[PDB]
């Protein structure tokens, strides 16, 4: 889970995490609040010893991210984003409704 | 710690890590009787979260190895070898004491 890059814009947040050493169903990307967790585990075992890998990578997500809508996607060469829109980026004037 | 090449002749033995994930001192190695083991864990902290890896990677030498001639060395592009000569690589013969 090599951090490859972080972005924060207006309109977006996104990060990307190199998670070629495993595969989709070694990993795990959980959200408490704020708190953003993405971990891998891999374990192999074999009549000559055995093989295991690990990581955890954690990290504050901004105030203002719609965790509402974050998607999580690894691409064809083993790359993780996990991206999601600012609640602000909707810069228009949107008139509320008043309840009565 | 992906194991790129094991070696294994009348010779000598040998493997080859990748271990460039991880820096010299976040790395061991350790022998018990015939069983070599290699491990490694980086744990960092940040205000933005952590990052945390981890591997342990092993196996059992052949009983031909000369455990006592071990040699470990990362050279710097992060690539760990470990080799050692068999028991009976010296071939030439070799007259032996004998104590009365």
């Amino acid at each position: 889970g090599s951090l490859n890059e972080v972005e924060n814009t207006a309109q977006k947040f996104c990060v990307k995490l190199d998670v070629a050493a495993f595969k989709p169903e070694e990993l795990k990307v959980n959200l408490e609040g704020h708190v953003l967790t993405i971990e891998g585990h891999h374990e192999v075992k074999t009549e000559h010893g055995f093989s295991k890998r690990s990581f955890t990578r954690q990290f504050t997500l901004p105030k203002d991210v719609d965790l509402a809508h974050i998607h999580t996607v690894i691409n064809k060469e083993g790359q993780m984003t996990i991206d999601a829109p600012k609640t602000g980026s909707n810069t228009t004037v949107r008139a509320l409704p008043i309840h009565t």
